């Protein structure tokens, strides 16, 4: 308690309920206030299918994670093994589609991300909380079969799916390609108060198996591909798609130098 | 200060101090309660001839303010008598293009709506500090000449403009054409603090002589017409569809009044 | 009888008669010559349902006459009672679509005048035979219960639906509205010869009640009004006729004004 | 002049003097039967280079005449002798543009005539008055030295051209093509009269050596050509439609004619 | 046997037998050299409905070959019959369609053109052989019936086409139009040798009735008529043929003029 | 000289010599015999700065080989040391544009290929004359510093530039990009004849370290990518589609070998 600095701020009140047109008493005020100190402070601070999985052409398939629901790392595992039998062997190359992604239950993406990794870190929350600080390592088992694999992000990637690409970029198992992230990572907590109500605040954030903010640096993919039309000079979605086209011919060379 | 509540505020602001990510200061916190609570309470709130007229048609003629200056009241009404010249007679319709109008000098706002209004009210104030109180009323002089007039308003007509909108309206003297109107009409001062820097917060707030707050009802006119451009298969009511539609009304009106 | 100007006419004659490369005989050189001096005096001198109405909006409703039979009167006061009682209740504007209309019945167009007017002069013709100047008023029951009407005329309007037009404006009981009209007004008899055979003459003309030859002057609308579109920069008939949405719109205004 | 007559005329002169609905005078009245009775006898009744030669192909030429001047004759047969030379011996077909002709000197078109005719009539006029009969026969000389010539006659061909090609296709000299002459076949006279003024009237009209009047049935052609415009996928056939026919015509006749 | 010249062939023949990238024998080399020199000789030297008749026009008939089978000859003649049936009376004009004609029988194009025949040499070969110079003559019998042709050739028209085509030209009985002739006249007959082998050598040309060589001269339509379209300025199958319609329109003034 | 044969072939000779249509002396047959024995073996027998260099991106390069002169060598390597200096460190993927390569000095060419090579076979001739046998083998010494390549071949890249991308597909040094290549690995000597002429005979042709002709199979890419243009919604991958598919396939493959 400065005391003085409340001073100014009393005094800043007192000018504001004496000079304001329609009169304002000293608790609506003071709730405005500290309103808007949380907004000045912090934005995010106050006071259905999952898993689509498919085999595009023989040898290389593509699954698409609409959302991070609870059932969506039993689903993707589900849908490894049924791409698995749907190529009748071993898979060539994979696409993990994550973008318009906004994001959705932590634990769910660290066990999409447990699907392609055996050791090493995940994601890791760091804060000013005893226990704020949270740490995620992959399990020694991935039913990825180490299928090499190209992961998709877009501007509306978002949350946990900017963790699980995070984590499969920094582990150097998967290639990031497309536009940058949202770049949005956060974990905003309620906190209770002596009087009957709560305030919402960010407590802490995101950061990859490399250490990189989520929330600041965002996820930039490995290759960059926006949106365009190629011109031959001479289902199948990826004959609409550019950037699934791209990542398919990325998988199928590397399969070949391989 | 009713150290009771601010008890509840000091200990809101302890938490906030103790749980966000990025540790902030007592300084900065206090800082933006302040600039929020002025925020939250108000959005204002913080811490070229004036005219030119022409007669349109044998009988009907148009008066359009570009800005509301100190010249403006002089110069309308030499445009009112010049217009009298130019017809050769009295004037059987007269628009007043108070569109695209930010507003200006109130005082000359009286004076143009004084021009129209022979008795009543034009405008007042209302506030709660100790000298905002002021009304305007009519003189009993008008050169328009009891000429029925439509006048034009837009989205993009605010303040002094609206005032005279509005007193022409409520007082029965004019119909109102066009779309709605800005509806800005609040009065901010400056207040000074003991501590060196000072608030803007609004003191007071127009009124029409109906009772109609301009801030929040904005003016609303007695017939709704969009702009539009007509194109045939100088003359402005040829290519201006709010003033051909405003002509054509004065027109229909002196027809029926005969 | 001249009988030098006959000897000039004759001698001229006799000439063509001598001259000409096909023989022709007096009679025919005659003939011709009558044909002829009727032809360069007056260009008129010589030797299915009819009313469609419908209320276009709720208040507002629609009156076209396509031609003047005899039923024509009486079917447009049929109609009058029937948009009466379509609309519920007391009408708010109508609209008689005059345009497109060569004429027909006098009395079928003085008695849809009288519709609209409960005194007065309608239409009086004018020439130099005793039974030619004929006076044409108004009886004290109009079925049109002093509903405010606009009339649309075109240039493809003549005779009696500009009688009608022109009554209704000269005494300001309608809004004339749109281009100008055919301009003609004439009533040609036929007069018998001591020959056997007759000729059609021009005897008289039309005369609107304020005294405006129609046949000279025509009827100048109120307001002009040609065809076209309008372009926003924000059954149903006026939405693909542009002068009918004008004098919707402007039915509607003078409704709101008074 | 028979003054029993007489008593009908000025008795309808005098009927139409009494009921017209301006008053008119007997001056103007006789000066508009005179008007008319030569208006309504006959329309025409009231009160450069000339010739260019090219051969077109080996063997095959076209003479234009752009109009009948003096020269033209003499022109016409200087053109006859220098295609031969052109095409350094006698020539396999001729073509006559004859289109777009007002025609022009009377003698000059018999002159063009009597260059392609050995024997027979050329034209003749028929009138009433004394001296108005004149005929022309071809002369036992022909510069054209029988070649097979197609003349093409368009709407725009009237007069003296008129009577080149009748006289051409009457003798069965010429194949006409192309669209329906103009049909002008008629000569008018200024007659005086003892008034100070003269009368313009036909005093005769020509006819081909057929008997056909040229005013009413005008030249048909045998093969009816429109005109049109060739584009492949100088040489005038490979832009012109009509020339192009008659151009293959000669041709197909002079190898079918071996 | 030169000796000498067979002298510097060996010589030649060995060195590429010795420096070849791949060993060559001598009977290979043998070989390639009389194929080498047989083509460097002469580039042809070597080591289904018929007919389609319709009567387009009421007196105008079109007859086509697509092509010269053993049939071909009375299909011609039963069309010839059969549209004289159809037209119900003699023909004024035909079209005989010879453009798209490879060629085929030598004898049914032969008797083709006897069709319209009835005197005169049709083609002759000539070559250094004693079997090979070879004369084909009419027979008195035509019918044709003397009907006026023309022939349409493409540059697609060869072989017996080209035969017919020239034998009706040069006898002065069709009009040829269109574009040029393939211009290929041979006659490629196969020798015998005394290994167990033989090769084919052009022996002879065709020639026209007038002795011009179809192998070199082509043949060259009377009159020439490109693709084109006409745009006029004022089944049925030359509504959308340019050629066909200029071949019936000249057949059309050709009987006309006749 | 084999005459048992010889027999053969000059009893053909003198057959075709007698047959043919124009006649023909022994020298003619003769020399085109010599012509077409060489045409028919052997369609090739008969009787500006070289590199550009650029850093596409952070680590990885791209080097254009324009033509092979003799400062080939030197410059690439020049442009590798600089290209090294460029990235200030050692080059995570490098492309070698051999794209439109006619080819050039023999020489550079196995200089290029021995800047990427350590040891083993780059190309070797064969043939059957006696010095034509010239093997060229790798020296212990690479410039290139082991980095991965991927080497763009279309089909305007021939000789010199197949032998450079054959030699490095074969080795598994590099992983051919692009469409298939020309073909051309022949060598063409000039034999001189004991008459005064000479013979142009391919005595030898390339093959790659593998044992695959040149001449024949040509250098099929491992990827196969047509040529295009991106248009995205200085750098040539943007605007190049095979390069930006060549440099996404290095980022990638760098990704995956961490």
């Amino acid at each position: 308690l400065p005391l003085d600095e409340l001073r100014t701020f009393a005094e800043v009140l007192d000018r504001v309920k004496a000079a304001y047109v329609e009169p304002v008493d000293d608790k609506t005020l003071l709730e405005n206030a500290i309103k808007g100190m949380l907004s000045n402070l912090d934005p995010h601070s106050a006071y259905v299918k999952s898993v689509k999985s498919q085999v595009l052409e023989p040898g290389y398939a593509y699954l698409r994670i609409t959302q991070f629901q609870v059932n969506t790392g039993e689903e993707v595992v589900k849908a490894l093994n049924q791409l698995r039998k749907d190529n009748k062997g071993r898979l060539k190359g994979l696409v993990l589609d994550l973008r318009n992604n906004p994001g959705g239950v932590l634990q769910s993406a660290v066990e999409v991300a447990d699907a392609f990794l055996t050791k090493g870190l995940i994601v890791y929350t760091k804060g000013r909380i005893a226990n704020s600080e949270l740490r995620f390592s992959a399990d020694p088992a991935d039913p990825s079969d180490k299928v090499p694999l190209v992961v998709l992000i877009n501007g509306g990637s978002a949350a946990a799916a900017e963790i699980v690409a995070g984590a499969l970029q920094d582990q150097k198992r998967a290639i990031l390609m497309g536009t940058d992230s949202f770049g949005k990572g956060s974990v905003q907590t309620v906190l209770p108060l002596n009087n009957d109500r709560a305030l919402k605040l960010t407590t802490a954030l995101y950061y990859t198996p490399n250490g990189r903010s989520i929330q600041a640096q965002g996820i930039v993919p490995d290759i960059e591909v926006g949106r365009a039309k190629v011109t031959q000079e001479r289902e199948r979605p990826q004959d609409s798609d550019y950037q699934l086209s791209q990542a398919l011919s990325l998988l199928k060379g590397l399969s070949v130098t391989r």
